[PDB]
């Protein structure tokens, strides 16, 4: 089987911006996840081919990874703090709902996001 093309991370036609809350998801939380000890498997889109996962886009349509969130961020692709967080999320849930609930996978997603979210705790004002 063949893997689908990545999520977008650039699109001419949708406006561009940053915030000191976007700047902040970059520098600070995806930049303290990115090398957490279990960030690998997230750091680029799951690969079906490499895997042998036939079903992985069958059953999940809306794929995201934190290699996506980052280009994302670099290329100003959000407008607000709260689609790049969507994102984050969807990634999580997106193992949760294609992987058993004992697998290491999951367990690592789990400790990523109990990171995550002490981290998006302290998102800054808007300036
Ligand atoms: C995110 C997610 O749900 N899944 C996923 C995605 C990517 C990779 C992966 C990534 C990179 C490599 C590599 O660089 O070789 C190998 C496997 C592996 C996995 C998951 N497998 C896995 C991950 C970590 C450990 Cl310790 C054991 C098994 C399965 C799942 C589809």
């Amino acid at each position: 089987s063949m893997n689908p093309p990545p999520p977008e991370t650039s699109n001419p036609n949708k406006p561009k911006r940053q915030t000191n809350q976007l700047q902040y998801l970059l520098r600070v939380v995806l930049k303290t996840l990115w090398k957490h000890q279990f960030a690998w498997p997230f750091q680029q889109p799951v690969d079906a081919v490499k895997l042998n996962l036939p079903d992985y886009y069958k059953i999940i349509k809306t794929p995201m990874d934190m290699g996506t969130i980052k280009k994302r961020l670099e290329n100003n692709y959000y407008w607000n703090a709260q689609e790049c967080i969507q994102d984050f999320n969807t990634m999580f849930t997106n193992c949760y709902i294609y992987n058993k609930p004992g697998d290491d996978i999951v367990l690592m997603a789990e400790a990523l996001e109990k990171l995550f979210l002490q981290k998006i705790n302290e998102l800054p004002t808007e300036e």
